[PDB]
């Protein structure tokens, strides 16, 4: 570089995207935003002479039925028009077939990074590891991570021949080869790892502050991040916010030298970091989490309640709109159809479905056993994506709550395999997708073992059986549910999950929430 020249470096980002490059209901986010947004701050970027740098933390993929139903291409390509310079291939990028991450990558002008994904057989890289930029006398590279926790998570029969290698670990490799043969300036890695408060990471794969503290000080400039969907913006020292309020000053964390951003989730912020560069010197001269179109609700005392945006408007930029409208309405009509009607809303929240049984899931269940003539039901809390409110349902409010497109199967077991399957699922406590969500079942479970076990309000009769119905997600391992897909009663019935529900809601309409409620028949203690 030049002897005492400032260099100005201006990193956007934004992570968890799940398919949202439309405003939701209420005129925030979406993708249109987002762009005019970005232009005008590679406009003020520009006009100071320094450079942009815009950055994907990854998961792209799944979360709004028309971005589900195409493979999230509205998505990439709203990206390539917003411009993204680079991105971290994240855990739901893998919910769909590997050719479809393949199309994705077709799509996006921008790379698809990660360094830390092999394919077993060959022991190579499935992924770039990283992308160089030069600007000015700089160069500037973004390594990309993924979480190893994406296979013990996810779908197991994509991960057959795919490894995902200890992140953090791979981390110190790629940074010392760049060293030695790239020589960056700058590096930055962008990652779909997950914040957590003073690397406390508990029951999830370490993330980014574990990471940055195994790192060599400093080798890092920072770390644009994803996964744990949170705003990163510390309270105290290793404490995030909670409850952080848009349009507020957001301080970023900082770890052994190197910065940790998040920008939350579904295109809600844009994060900006500036920085100025001088013989050597990174200093972050600003940060902030910049709301794209969020509004709050005011309340008059005459009860009546409005929507109001935390910061200006932003308009939507119409090269996108146009560019995403077909997207947005390819068959519109049909999605929004009318199939049934809610007594009232059912509980579908992860805060709810990850911790206690909820309605959501002896509905879903309901429709399950009922296309399966099973006796009883069960399924990852983390297979419940959404809550239903009270009123009209239509189809795509089912594809809301089941957007991964799991098949639903059923086993015809012994009374014996019964009691040895449930005793094994009841082992994963809340706070976990694996969490169980049971239908037609109860029991006082206790130290491991399953005292007073029934189902329906008879106990297990070893000699009898007895037919279970889930998910194949969960029938072939997924969350490490107990294989059935490979043991003497299992049926892969080939009915997509959304479409079962839909049937059940069709003909159960007007649904009864009453009829659902659990009421403790599964315990534990
Ligand atoms: N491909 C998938 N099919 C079904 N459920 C999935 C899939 N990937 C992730 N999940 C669910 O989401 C949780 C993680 O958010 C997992 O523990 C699991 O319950
Ligand atoms: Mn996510
Ligand atoms: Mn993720």
């Amino acid at each position: 570089y030049e002897q005492d020249k400032t260099y100005k470096i201006t990193v956007l980002h934004t992570n968890d995207h799940h398919g949202h490059f439309w405003r939701n209901e209420y005129g925030e986010y979406g993708l249109a935003a987002q762009k005019t947004l970005v232009d005008g701050i590679r406009k003020e970027v520009a006009a100071e002479g320094g450079s942009v740098l815009l950055l994907s933390g990854g998961d792209i993929n799944t979360g709004v039925p028309e971005s589900d139903l195409q493979d999230a291409e509205p998505d990439f390509r709203g990206m390539n028009l917003v411009g993204y310079d680079a991105m971290a291939i994240g855990n739901h990028e893998f919910d769909n077939p590997l050719t479809v991450l393949r199309q994705q990558e077709k799509w996006a002008k921008f790379p698809l990074l990660s360094a830390n994904i092999y394919q077993k057989s060959t022991g190579e890289r499935l992924f770039k590891p990283w992308a160089l930029f030069k600007r000015q006398d700089l160069k500037i590279a973004v390594i990309g991570l993924t979480t190893d926790d994406t296979a013990k998570i996810g779908n197991p029969e994509y991960f057959t021949d795919i490894e995902f290698r200890k992140p953090a670990d791979e981390a110190k490799l790629v940074i010392q080869e760049l060293q030695q043969t790239e020589k960056p300036d700058i590096i930055i890695a962008a990652t779909h790892m997950g914040h957590y408060d003073n690397g406390e990471h508990g029951s999830n794969a370490p993330g980014d502050v574990e990471m940055a503290r195994a790192l060599p000080a400093g080798s890092l400039a920072m770390i644009v991040g994803g996964h744990s969907q949170d705003p990163v913006c510390m309270a105290a020292e290793n404490k995030k916010q909670v409850d952080y309020v848009p349009g507020t000053p957001c301080k970023p964390d900082q770890q052994n030298g190197i910065w940790i951003v998040q920008a939350h989730e579904w295109g809600k912020y844009v994060g900006r970091a500036d920085f100025e560069f001088r013989n050597g010197e990174m200093k972050m001269v600003n940060y902030q989490l910049i709301p794209v179109n969020l509004k709050k609700k005011v309340t008059w005392e005459d009860g009546k309640s409005e929507r109001v945006l935390y910061t200006p408007e932003i308009a939507e930029n119409q090269q996108m709109i146009s560019l995403l409208s077909p997207f947005q309405n390819k068959g519109k009509a049909q999605l929004e159809v009318k199939i049934g009607e809610t007594n009232g809303r059912l509980e579908g929240d992860r805060d709810k479905v990850r911790f206690v049984q909820t309605n959501m899931g002896r509905l879903i269940l309901a429709a399950q056993m009922d296309r399966t003539g099973a006796d009883f039901a069960v399924m990852s809390g983390g297979g419940i994506r959404d809550s239903i409110e009270a009123g009209d349902i239509s189809y795509k409010n089912v594809l809301k709550v089941q957007p991964f497109g799991n098949v639903v199967v059923y086993a015809d077991m012994t009374g014996k395999e019964v009691i040895d399957y449930l005793t094994a699922v009841a082992q994963m406590k809340p706070d976990s997708g694996a969490y169980p969500q049971f239908a037609n079942v109860s029991f006082v479970a206790k130290d491991g073992k399953l005292n007073d076990l029934k189902i329906k309000g008879e106990p297990v009769d070893p000699a009898k059986t007895y037919r279970m119905a889930t998910l194949n997600f969960n029938a072939t391992g997924g969350d490490g549910y107990p294989r059935l897909d490979n043991k003497p009663g299992y049926v892969n019935t080939g009915f997509i999950d959304a479409e079962v529900l839909k049937a059940y809601i069709q003909k159960s309409s007007p649904l009864d929430v009453s009829v659902y409620e659990p009421k403790g028949e599964v315990s534990w203690q």
